[PDB]
């Protein structure tokens, strides 16, 4: 027998993030649990999974990836629960 | 027998995020649970899964990806529950 | 036997997000649960799943992807339940 | 018999992140749990999984990846729950 | 019999990160738990898993990877829960 208890009794005011997983028993993926708490920020991808036999014969490819530019990302308390606090962004 | 308990009794005022998963028993994916709590921000993708035999013969491809420009992303308390707090963005 | 209990008794005023999943037993996907809590912001995609045999013979392709421009994204308490707080955006 | 207890009784106000996993029993992945708490920031990828036999014969490829530009990433309390504190970003 | 107890009784307000794992019993990966708490920052990758027989015959490849540019990454309390503190970024 399997018995799992998480946070059975709570009396205060907690900021909680719970993730309980109980199990009993070109690209291939059969059984999985991805990104239960996943935070992708400014994620880039170029030329993924082109396919079977791309550019097979006499290919003249000019690939240029220019990444630049004034960009700002301001974040406070990412994935960070808080109970009695003061969070400010200026 | 399987028995799972999460937050059986609560008496206060908690900011809670619960994710309980109980299991018993070119691109291929059979069984999965993706992005239960997924936060994609400024996610880019170019040329994904072109197909079977793209640009097979005598291909002249000029690929240019220019990423730039004044861009701002201001976020407070991302995936961050809070109970007794002061969250301000200015 | 399977028995799952989440937040059996609540007496206060909690800001709760619950996601309970109970299971018993070119692109192909058979069984899945995607995006239970998914927040895509400024998500881009170019040239996805062109098909079977695109640009097969004597293809002259000029691909230019210009990303720019003054853009702002202000968010407070993304996926962040709160109980007794002050959330302000200015 | 398997019996797991995490945070059985709580009386105060703690900022908690819980991840309980209980198990009993070109690219291939069968069973896995990835990114329970994964935070990708400014993650880049170029030319991933081109496919079977790309650029097979007489390929003339010019690959240039220019990464540059004024970019700023300001984050406070990443994956850092806090109970009685003052978090400020200026 | 297996019996695991973590933080059975809590009376104060601790900032806790818990990860309890209980087990009983070109690229191939069968069973794994990756990135329970993984924080990738400014992670780059070029030309990963090109495929079976790329550039097989008479390949003329010019690979140039220029990494540069004014970039700043300011982070406080990464993966660092705190209870009674003052975290400030200026």
């Amino acid at each position: 027998p399997l018995m799992v208890k998480v946070l059975d009794a709570v009396r205060g005011s907690p900021a909680i993030n719970v993730a309980v997983h109980v199990f009993r028993k070109l690209t291939t993926e059969e059984e999985f649990v991805e990104g239960i708490y996943k935070v992708e920020i400014d994620t880039k991808s170029y030329w993924k999974a082109l396919g079977i036999s791309p550019f097979h014969e006499h290919a003249e490819v000019v690939f240029t990836a220019n990444d630049s530019g004034p960009r700002r990302y301001t974040i406070a308390a990412l994935l960070s629960p808080y109970s009695y606090s003061t969070t400010a962004v200026t």
